[PDB]
């Protein structure tokens, strides 16, 4: 599923994203249209180091979600990779907020640094209604 912008702003806050571990509605706004386009099939090997990036926050499978073929792989969110492509978001979003409890916090994603840092983030949520 693609999500309107302000259908995904509103969703993430029910789901209690803003402000979780310090980070605002905006921040996540930013990483998911970057990462995905706010789309929850998106998916991308790297064949560099065979892992997959899932989903709508593009999670990786080496760290924190299970697809079976990735080497060395953990699964901290305790999840399977095919959770995080659902229409429903609930998943993705708890997976989500387990990657930001660890010290890197949103800095885990070198898309949020790129593209969101520093920047003019409330684009994302203006007219939204959050």
């Amino acid at each position: 599923k693609v999500f309107e912008r302000c259908e995904l702003a509103r969703t993430l806050k029910r789901l209690g994203m803003d402000g979780y571990r310090g980070i605002s509605l905006a921040n996540w706004m930013c990483l998911a249209k970057w990462e995905s386009g706010y789309n929850t099939r998106a998916t991308n090997y790297n064949a560099g180091d065979r892992s997959t990036d899932y989903g709508a926050f593009q999670i990786n499978s080496r760290y924190w979600c299970n697809d079976g073929k990735t080497p060395g792989a953990v699964n901290a969110c305790h999840l399977s990779c095919s959770a995080l492509l659902q229409d429903n978001i609930a998943d993705a979003v708890a997976c989500a907020k387990r990657v930001v409890r660890d010290p890197q916090g949103i800095r885990a994603w070198v898309a949020w640094r790129n593209r969101c840092q520093n920047r003019d983030v409330r684009q994302y949520v203006q007219g939204c209604g959050v």
